[PDB]
């Protein structure tokens, strides 16, 4: 997150850090046994960390648990970053608690000027490298359809929408990748792509979670 601000040991709940041997990417528990995070962030051998502020000391209230299973949506495209989203089964399920909690997925798509949360443990800078101990947030709205086109045209999907400033200077950045944007309590967004992070005129862009709603819910209640 750059040009953000520190949240506050387990203000954003439902935030989770994914960790190979170190912090990968973020993701959102959505239950107490599943996680919802971007496609791009798959890989074998996921820990999934719920509770955590800083990372790099435990401090109370971790729970750390493997991933049993990580399901890349069948759709997912590499290379555009169609579909980026990956649900994440937990091994046993989470112990929930007020630092460790679920977020609400939407009952329908949010819309333009919508002011939303964007946390993570991401890159804080906009030209080279700095990564957080704790977590750190964003507040940001959702752009319009025609401005994020124009920023990213030919780039952008039904299943991506634009969030951020196009001045540069507030953002999400790698390392974010997965981790949530909460718009009115409701979980919007994934942290998925952009040009560079915090450039000016090039936002971010999120998976549109409305539009996989009832795929997260026939996949779990099928797994
Ligand atoms: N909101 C941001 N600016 C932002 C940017 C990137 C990320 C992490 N996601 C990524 O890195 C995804 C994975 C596949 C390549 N990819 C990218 O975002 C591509 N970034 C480059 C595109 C061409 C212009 C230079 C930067 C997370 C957030
Ligand atoms: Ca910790």
């Amino acid at each position: 997150i750059v040009g953000g601000y520190t949240c506050g040991a387990n203000t954003v709940p439902y935030q989770v850090s994914l960790n190979s041997g170190y912090h990968f990417c973020g993701g959102s528990l959505i239950n107490s046994q599943w996680v919802v995070s971007a496609a791009h962030c798959y890989k074998s051998g996921i820990q999934v960390r719920l509770g955590e502020d800083n990372i790099n000391v435990v401090e109370g209230n971790e729970q750390f648990i493997s991933a049993s299973k990580s399901i890349v949506h069948p759709s997912y495209n590499s290379n555009t970053l169609n579909n980026d989203i990956m649900l994440i089964k937990l091994k046993s399920a989470a112990s929930l608690n007020s630092r460790v909690a679920s977020i609400s997925l939407p009952t329908s798509c949010a819309s333009a000027g919508t002011q939303c949360l964007i946390s993570g443990w991401g890159n804080t800078k906009s030209s080279g490298t700095s990564y957080p101990d704790v977590l750190k947030c964003l507040k940001a709205p959702i752009l319009s359809d025609s401005s994020c086109k124009s920023a990213y045209p030919g780039q952008i999907t039904s299943n991506m929408f634009c969030a951020g400033y196009l001045e540069g200077g507030k953002d999400s950045c790698q390392g974010d990748s997965g981790g949530p944007v909460v718009c009115s309590g409701k979980l919007q967004g994934i942290v998925s792509w952009g040009s560079g992070c915090a450039q000016k005129n090039k936002p971010g862009v999120y998976t549109k979670v409305c539009n996989y709603v009832s795929w997260i819910k026939q996949t779990i209640a099928s797994n």
